[PDB]
DNA sequence: CGGCATACG
DNA sequence: CGTAG
DNA sequence: GCCG
């Protein structure tokens, strides 16, 4: 009934099991903070199964047969159904370790490994980190200075304004180049914590060298608060009533031959792409990334002119972006 | 039991 | 090590 | 943690 891989089923942005999925996602996040990537994946997959269901789970019997539900995830759901809270989830939520790792890992430039080392050193707050700044990378300094703005949701209005400025710089950098909105906004989200753009040109090879030219032009317009090639992880100055706010923007370039693969990868979701790559390799023997799809037996790359082509190569029914919210 | 996606900066 | 989806 |  329910397929085992998230790329085999539609997953809408909004659904009928929000509270249950959010609880399993807390456990997934906590597993990641402890380095348990296998448990993280199971909890993420179980949460995603619930997002794909056509109606609310009301009774434990409704889980039997569902993929990725074993003793642990089933008990979590049982406790939520019976009591409205899961004791393990609540213990994680209030724990100093979870709260501090969440705080630190949400800083741009800080991953689980850095956050854990800081935790073991006794650091607990953002001001703790600001008090010893020479121990920070340039990226972390920017992440900390802009942390408050970067925690503020990005709206669709913001996205449309950013796209116009990126298009202007891209047009001077290379006439004919195009800018496509990707990431969660392409999946239908009305808000987000960042904006993602994919840039190409219709003539294969003309996009070579493009991203430095785009970055320099945005920098000379005073729009770049931070930047560090094919991928640029920036902080942009976005106008606001009588002021402005910092916004994370990712700019990516791909040649038109690779564009459908890059569009698919950068549209996500993260779990969708991991599941699609797992399905490709384990079920079809093909190796997928955001550059291409490789047959390792014939030693050839599949040509694709669209996302539709990629789903067909993999033997999967097509899912539009708004059904990829695994 | 092994596997768990696969890139770039 | 960080970043991306 | 779960699956094959
Ligand atoms: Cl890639
Ligand atoms: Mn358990
Ligand atoms: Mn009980
Ligand atoms: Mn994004
Ligand atoms: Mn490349
Ligand atoms: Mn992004
Ligand atoms: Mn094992
Ligand atoms: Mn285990
Ligand atoms: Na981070």
């Amino acid at each position: 009934w329910m397929p085992a891989y998230a790329c085999q089923r539609p997953t809408p942005l909004t659904h009928h099991n929000t509270g249950l999925s959010e609880a399993l996602e807390i456990l997934a996040e906590a597993a990641g903070f402890e380095g348990s990537e296998g448990r993280l994946l199971t909890f993420c997959r179980a949460a995603s199964v619930l997002k794909a269901l056509p109606s609310p789970v009301t009774t434990l019997s409704q889980l039997q047969g569902l993929p990725h539900f074993g003793e642990h995830s089933s008990r979590v759901v049982q406790e939520l159904l019976e009591h409205g809270v899961c004791e393990e989830v609540e213990r994680v939520r209030r724990s100093e370790r979870y709260q501090t790792m969440k705080l630190f890992t949400q800083i741009f430039g800080v991953g689980v490994k850095t956050a854990d080392r800081w935790y073991r050193e006794g650091l607990r707050t953002l001001d703790d980190l600001r008090e010893q700044p020479q121990k920070l990378t340039q990226q972390q300094k920017a992440g900390l200075q802009h942390h408050q703005d970067l925690s503020t949701p990005v709206l669709r209005s913001d996205v449309d304004a950013l796209q116009q400025v990126v298009e202007e710089a891209v047009g001077q950098a290379l006439p004919g180049a195009t800018v496509t909105l990707t990431g969660g906004f392409r999946r239908g989200k009305l808000q987000g914590h960042d904006v993602d753009f994919l840039i190409t040109h219709p003539k294969e090879g003309q996009e070579a060298g493009l991203l430095p030219r785009v970055m320099c032009r945005l920098q000379d317009q005073g729009l770049i608060l931070y930047h560090q090639f094919e991928r640029s992880f920036c902080i942009f100055r976005l106008p606001q009533p009588g002021s402005w706010k910092a916004v994370r923007v990712d700019l990516v370039v791909a040649p038109v031959s690779q564009f459908p693969f890059a569009l698919l990868g950068w549209t996500g979701s993260k779990l969708f792409q991991r599941e699609l790559r797992r399905f490709s390799r384990k079920e079809k023997g093909l190796w997928l990334n955001s550059h291409g799809l490789f047959d390792p037996e014939q030693k050839t790359f599949f040509q694709a002119a669209s996302e539709e082509d990629i789903f067909r190569h993999l033997g999967l029914e097509y899912l539009p972006p708004e059904q990829r919210n695994a």
